[PDB]
């Protein structure tokens, strides 16, 4: 352990090089001057200095300080510096939840990215073992991990969609959801949710993704344009999917008429559903 004094001196001296690279992205600008500085072991405490800022920044700099990790991590850093890091951070993790109410599942991302990027291990969650939050955090790691198992937007549609069908959690759905901010684009969700509910095996999904698209209609997050726009898609592919997925047409009228039975979709809509 350290002094506060060489804690606060560590803090001074690395805050602006870890904020300038949140505004310039050179990562090997950030590992000469990591290595003209000769930390000892107070190596480990860049990710968590890095981390902390990150979750009290915009939400491209989460990202950013992943790449930063995955890059000085075999450098000027080792991956036992790096799972210190993160033990700290799920230690320190009810004090970075005062600042950042959503630390939890954040660093849970920021897990979940390492072990993708292989600087932390795939036992490191299980070999984990009181503090609610700190579970929060490797359940998030671990769901996102072990559905990971182009079109960028729609692999982010998949993931939150994934996600929701695995937890239920309607409200962390629609926070991620904004989170991507493309109002304009959540046609892609509604068309996406809706492929997974004639995809679906049993009346688990069907039952699920209403719900969901329920509750995003009346919180105002989906505009009737986006919701309209993904039902128009799909009744216009319908005639191509029901020829690999049996019984679409069954599926796709079912769920029309519960979505306009309870009032999410005008009779127009509903009416704009091929019979076949």
């Amino acid at each position: 352990e350290f002094l506060p004094l060489d804690e606060r001196a560590f803090e001074k001296t690395l805050t602006p090089i870890i904020q300038e690279y949140f505004e310039h992205g050179d990562t090997n600008e950030v590992a000469e001057m990591l290595r003209d500085l000769n930390l000892g072991e107070m190596k480990s405490g860049v990710p968590v200095l890095a981390v902390s800022l990150a979750l009290e920044g915009k939400a491209s700099h989460r990202e950013m300080t992943s790449k930063l990790l995955s890059d000085l991590c075999g450098t000027v850093m080792s991956t036992t510096d790096v799972e210190k890091s993160f033990d700290k951070l799920l230690k320190d993790l009810p004090e970075l939840a005062l600042d950042t109410p959503r630390a939890p599942q954040l660093v849970g991302q920021f897990i979940a990215r390492a072990v993708g990027d292989g600087i932390l291990c795939n036992t490191y969650i299980d070999s984990y073992k009181d503090c609610v939050q700190a579970r929060a955090a490797l359940d998030k790691a671990t769901v996102l991990l072990s559905m990971s198992k182009v079109n960028h937007l729609v692999k982010e549609i998949d993931m939150l969609l994934k996600e929701y069908l695995l937890s239920g959690d309607i409200s962390e759905a629609e926070h991620c959801l904004k989170e991507l901010e493309v109002p304009h684009f959540h046609h892609e969700l509604v068309y996406e949710a809706i492929i997974m509910v004639l995809e679906s095996t049993g009346e688990s999904t069907f039952k699920m993704i209403l719900d969901l698209l329920k509750s995003l209609w009346k919180s105002s997050t989906i505009t009737v344009d986006q919701m309209k726009r993904g039902y128009e898609r799909i009744y216009n592919e319908i005639p191509d999917i029901n020829l690999d997925v049996p019984h679409s047409y069954s599926v796709l009228e079912r769920f029309v008429e519960e979505c306009f039975q309870a009032g999410i979709i005008s009779k127009q809509l509903r009416d704009l559903c091929p019979s076949r």
